[PDB]
């Protein structure tokens, strides 16, 4: 049977510097993301979910209180892998690819999209995520926020871009200054090539 | 009219060392707790809640979606003040005062209480709090966990002890090792004198 794996970061541990440090990537990927993988494999071992894909596990556990631990760990594995691929060395700034025109259509301009995405990331209370999503591949774009592990697949939406706003994502480099982390993400980290692939339902990134 | 204030810590910024550092107390109290105070005062200014006590504001906003920002900030002001007073230099260990016998009655022993309190603190997913509570002053003890800003007053319960398990409470000193923070809290930080006062409905601590 297949097993859930911790994918490698799609870049080196100094490649997001000085925006996100080596130390953050070490704790965030090598400890937090790893723990979600380990916990999920332990929870599904010897059950009817062993050997299913990560997305099958999320779909099988969403909305089921008796499977909250499975959902929380599986959705967090998926969200972190999505997040790492949403960043890149020399990323950030205005959109490239097909998403540029689609962002202008949905939001009016890149700057309006960035304002709305930053507001979602800023106002998510507690732990969670902010997302650019589509209703379907190549479809209508919108912004949503989620709490804790919740994720666009659990709402039938297609994730396109995400930022993790759990405190561990930014506390080492920014302490309480979540807005500065969010601005840094938009200005200097966003990977539009991955976002475009996800919007177009294409394969991309390091996801296993 | 009265205003909501940031109470001083009830000890010096090195007084919890090495268990909780000066740096954590600076960010956690001087930045996070302060921000909840500032936000709450801004939200109630010029409204019918200005000049009410902190507990009146929580009671007026609980369960009202249109007042979620007021509730989240007011409950977090209260929770942090409660939390600081739940710690002390040379604290920790088995209970003193009336609570010792009440803990034996409710949980069987101090060690069983500590196990259950640590489990609540460990399994709270995302941001939140773990609590020893009573159903009324001098009443029946139990443990509960809350998510984000939620707090025993919003459930008609009397808070007796709390630990903050938002990541900012421990990330500077423990990084991802929340269990080590929880053990450190029980072994070395708990202030039973404050907990006893709260259980007995008496006045105590630095709360303004
Ligand atoms: C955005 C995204 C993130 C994923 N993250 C992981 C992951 O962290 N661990 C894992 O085992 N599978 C993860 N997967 C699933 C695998 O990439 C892969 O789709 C699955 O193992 C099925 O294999 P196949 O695509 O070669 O048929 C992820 C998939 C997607 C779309
Ligand atoms: C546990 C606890 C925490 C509190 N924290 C604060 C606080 O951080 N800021 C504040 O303005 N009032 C806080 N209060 C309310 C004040 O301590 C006080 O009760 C209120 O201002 C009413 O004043 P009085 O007790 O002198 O009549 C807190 C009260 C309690 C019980
Ligand atoms: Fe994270
Ligand atoms: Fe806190």
């Amino acid at each position: 049977m297949t097993t859930i794996t911790l994918p490698a970061l799609p870049y080196g541990y100094e490649d997001l510097a000085p925006h996100i440090s080596k130390e953050t990537l070490e704790y965030h990927h090598d400890k937090h993301h790893n723990t979600y993988v380990v916990n999920l494999n332990n929870l599904i071992a010897g059950t009817d979910l062993e050997g299913k894909t990560l997305e099958e596990i999320i779909k099988a556990s969403v909305g089921d209180a008796s499977k909250a631990g499975i959902f929380n760990n599986a959705a967090q594995v998926w969200n972190h892998t999505f997040y790492w691929n949403c960043m890149a060395k020399n990323g950030g700034g205005k959109a490239t690819g097909a998403l540029a025109a689609k962002i202008d259509e949905a939001f009016g301009s890149y700057e309006k999209f960035a304002e709305e995405f930053a507001a979602a990331a800023t106002t998510q209370f507690g732990s969670g995520w902010a997302w650019l999503v589509a209703d379907e591949v190549n479809g209508k774009l919108s912004i949503m926020k989620t709490s804790n592990a919740d994720t666009p697949l659990a709402h039938g939406k297609v994730a396109v871009l995400t930022i993790d706003v759990w405190e561990h994502a930014y506390y080492i480099d920014f302490r309480n200054a979540r807005p500065k982390y969010i601005s840094t993400f938009l200005e200097s980290l966003v990977n539009w090539d991955y976002a475009n692939a996800k919007y177009a339902g294409q394969e991309a990134g390091v996801e296993k």
